[PDB]
């Protein structure tokens, strides 16, 4: 059920741009 950890990753979201960068 990765709907479980998608919608809690919504407060993360942050995160999937800060270390986004170390590869972007």
């Amino acid at each position: 059920g990765i709907g479980k950890a998608l919608k809690k990753a919504k407060k993360g979201i942050g995160a999937v741009l800060k270390v986004l960068t170390t590869g972007l």
